[PDB]
């Protein structure tokens, strides 16, 4: 007569769930908070956890001794009596994540900040062309692509910052458990902490964030992304850190055959202010204030920094390539082959026989050790620290042909 059981933390509220593995239609649960009046309550169920939940408000500072009654077919059961008092995006059993609808994926946002922000202040939004209309839209609850607008900006619900309107696509993590990602074209998956995101939408695309306005209004959000595509041939994904850092985030892939089941992203062990800590002590002076100039709300990328043309160090790679600096971090102009780019970054290009030889990569100066460093602290060293790390597959990329869930987590 199996189940799971636990109690859920929020705030200060504590959750009592029960998830049945049997043939169960009710369950009773009975308990008492600081030794009180016993409490007995038949809970209810919620359909995206498919577990029975009773919510005791406030009591995060008790102790709870309970236990269930329910039952499986016709006869009940009790069960012994439990006490109150991972996270990890690996703890989440594959058998659970539910079934998309074809041809889509099943996706979490999940909150692994420790205690920095409930799920109720961190959000999530997702923007891409839906290939059934051609049109620009954002993903709703449901898992329904609706269409973007200028028009958007100002309906009912929208957000405003200093007296400007902009669209309201986001969600709370609290909001919902698995979203149905339907097939979508150059999608982003948007993340915030503390606040949702500030951009215009228009009728055909969208703003995003410019880190080098002085005066953009999201230069003192924390967010981050993902990128990703669901088209005939599946899932294709991605972190990235090739504009930015804004937190650490794992980002987990599992197929319906059960035998693909990939993470990619900076490893759980890593906090966000360890990141920015190691980071100006491990790379040379050059890129040091990449992590300072918009501390606390993120580390920079090279070009948005002082790697920019007419910067202090826009000569950076001046005596080892007679192709610019510019040229080489944004891979384009003499540098726009991708192999000749990312040879570039990694310090490896003058020696062709070490192109593919990754215990060689970023081993003198001058090269991309902001790049360098997120592949220090990923997963399996995998990480987008410059456009084409792809490059010998070092990037954090998963694609499967037949995607079952995908989970992102926002880490701290």
């Amino acid at each position: 007569a199996d189940f799971t059981q636990g109690a859920d933390v929020s705030g200060n509220n504590v959750t009592l769930w029960f998830k049945s593995s049997v043939n169960t239609t009710w369950v009773d649960v009975h308990y008492k908070v600081n030794s009180g009046v016993q409490q007995n309550v038949r809970m209810s169920f919620n359909a995206g956890a498919a577990r029975f939940e009773h919510t005791i408000l406030t009591a995060a500072q008790a102790e709870i001794e309970y236990f269930f009654t329910y039952n499986n077919g016709v006869p009940a059961y009790d069960t012994t009596t439990f006490t109150y008092r991972t996270n990890s995006i690996y703890s989440i059993p594959a058998s659970s994540i539910p079934q998309p609808s074809e041809g889509g994926v099943s996706l979490k946002v999940m909150n692994g900040t420790g205690g920095a922000y409930t799920d109720d202040q961190i959000y999530w939004g997702v923007i891409g062309i839906n290939p059934v209309n051609g049109k620009w839209s954002y993903l709703d609850l449901a898992g329904r692509l609706l269409p973007i607008s200028s028009d958007l900006n100002n309906a009912p619900g929208h957000l405003t910052k200093d007296g400007i309107n902009y669209a309201n696509i986001y969600h709370k993590i609290s909001d919902a458990n698995w979203v149905n990602l339907p097939k979508i074209e150059s999608g982003r998956l948007f993340l915030s902490v503390g606040s949702p995101l500030y951009m215009k939408t228009f009728d055909d695309g969208f703003a995003g964030p410019d880190l080098n306005n002085p005066t953009d209004p999201n230069l003192n959000i924390i967010f981050d992304f993902v990128e990703f595509t669901v088209d005939k041939d599946g899932y294709h994904g991605n972190t990235t850190r090739v504009d930015q850092f804004g937190f650490p985030i794992q980002h987990r892939l599992v197929n319906l055959a059960g035998n693909y089941d990939r993470t990619v992203g900076e490893l759980e062990s890593e906090t966000r202010s360890g990141l920015f800590a190691k980071y100006v002590n491990e790379v040379p002076y050059e890129f040091k204030s990449l992590g300072t100039l918009q501390a606390p709300y993120r580390i920079l990328s090279p070009m948005k920094g002082p790697f920019q043309e007419g910067g202090a160090y826009e000569n950076y790679f001046a005596g080892y390539s007679s192709i610019s600096t510019q040229d080489i971090l944004l891979g384009v102009g003499e540098a726009s082959n991708p192999e000749v780019c990312a040879a570039l970054n990694r310090h490896v290009y003058t020696e062709p026989d070490n192109w593919n030889r990754v215990d060689q990569y970023y081993q003198a100066a001058p090269a991309n050790y902001y790049a360098k460093f997120w592949h220090d602290h990923s997963i399996d060293g995998l990480a987008y620290g410059f456009c084409y790390d792809d490059v010998n597959g070092q990037a954090a990329y998963l694609e499967v042909g037949d995607p079952k869930g995908l989970i992102v987590r926002v880490g701290w």
